[PDB]
DNA sequence: CGTGCG
DNA sequence: CGTGCG
């Protein structure tokens, strides 16, 4: 991946400014140093695989994400695959409430049982107030059976740790082994994912600001 | 590992 | 409180 492929993926994925993670056998475990252009290539080569804490210091994320998961409890039946289903409607539900919002965002499987929303800012944004929003927006949809779904930011002060980490994609899943990729709306896998990459929207700081005065005041 | 979520 | 999840 080039150098400006790999710019726009540091870019769009920015955390905690010093420390990000990686998946080892047992789970991940935080490594405490700034991330570097040499780890993204380990992350896009499948050697490690990257997670970042979304949580900067100042309690602001530049990206946030629904994590839409299979019940491992579903996995072992015959009809695995309606849950599959069931959690691309679960995403299909999600992502029209948040585009009648106008908070543009993007799928991604997550190379084992689900899906990533991914939803990125042109600039840092308190935590609170967009975990406040996708909290209301997930709300107003029904979920399916089987289906959980989870928000990171999973907190939105540090209070001197680290928060939760989410793996971001283009890498591989380390317990299965298979590609994270971006999908498009029908959740086919995207060819040219680099240039997804490139062509990812941000959304408007200010306007994040805006929603959630709307809807707080309610 | 850090810490949320049942 | 135990301990999955990223
Ligand atoms: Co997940
Ligand atoms: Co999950």
């Amino acid at each position: 991946p080039s150098q400006n492929a790999i710019k726009r993926f540091m870019t769009l994925f920015s955390g905690r400014e010093d420390v990000f993670s990686i998946q080892y056998e047992g789970g991940y475990r935080p490594i405490r140093r700034p991330l570097n252009f040499q780890d993204i290539k380990n992350h896009f080569s499948g050697k490690k695989t990257l997670g970042i804490y979304l949580l900067k210091k100042n309690d602001t994320v530049k990206f946030a994400a629904y994590d839409i998961d299979i019940k491992k409890h579903y996995l072992n039946r015959e009809d695995k695959f309606v849950y599959e289903e069931n959690s691309k409607k679960v995403a299909k539900r999600l992502s029209r409430e948040l585009n009648l919002e106008n908070i543009t965002h993007y799928f991604e499987f997550t190379g084992n049982r689900g899906y990533h929303i991914w939803i990125f800012f042109d600039i840092p944004v308190s935590a609170y107030k967009i975990k406040y929003i996708m909290e209301k927006i997930l709300d107003r949809i029904e979920l399916e059976e089987g289906i959980d779904v989870e928000i990171f930011p999973k907190q939105t002060s540090l209070n001197g740790g680290l928060g939760n980490l989410i793996k971001v994609p283009l890498g591989v899943h380390k317990k299965t082994g298979k590609k994270c990729l971006f999908v498009d709306n029908d959740f086919n896998v995207i060819e040219n994912q680099i240039e997804f990459l490139n062509n990812i929207k941000e959304n408007k700081a200010t306007e994040i600001n805006k929603l959630f005065r709307e809807i707080f005041n309610e």
